[PDB]
């Protein structure tokens, strides 16, 4: 048993847009956009909405680039993360309640801020692979054990 987010990440062939979480579930790491999906929408429409929220931005088109299933010792319900990935944004970033978005660089992504996972799997991301991943997490900084896997339909 599983509950849907989204996490969008704005990719550029020389940058990619993460915004600083500034409270609630991991608080303290740079990270895509993205949460909850709610009753009545689509999955990418949960996406889009969470990212004009969050960042200011809107987008022409979303690419449904992976999904990464989270299972955290001692909670129940499992996370089920669509990753969504974009290069043409709308707008200019802007701070949020929930973000502080930041641009990088792809070689100063700042992965020790980061969720730990996302080691793993950027790499797929930056060379366009779609993937389906998975991660047993112990605390917030402990993985237990993870699978990956480039997969050609998500
Ligand atoms: O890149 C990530 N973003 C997240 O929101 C996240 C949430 C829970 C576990 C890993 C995560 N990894």
């Amino acid at each position: 048993a599983s509950r849907l987010y989204t996490l969008v990440l704005v990719l550029q062939p020389q940058r990619v847009l993460l915004g600083m979480k500034k409270r609630g579930f991991g608080a303290g790491r740079w990270n895509g956009f993205g949460g909850k999906v709610q009753e009545g929408e689509t999955i990418e429409d949960g996406a889009r909405r969470e990212l004009q929220e969050e960042s200011g931005l809107t987008v022409d088109a979303l690419h449904k680039v992976g999904q990464i299933v989270f299972e955290f010792v001692g909670e129940p319900e499992l996370m089920d993360v669509h990753v969504f990935c974009t290069d043409s944004i709308q707008g200019t970033p802007v701070e949020s309640d929930e973000m502080r978005p930041c641009w990088f660089q792809l070689d100063q992504i700042p992965f020790k801020d980061m969720w730990p996972d996302d080691s793993y799997w950027f790499p797929l991301l930056l060379q366009k692979k779609k993937f389906h991943g998975y991660f047993k997490f112990q605390g917030q900084d402990t993985i237990l054990d993870y699978t990956l896997r480039e997969v050609d339909t998500v």
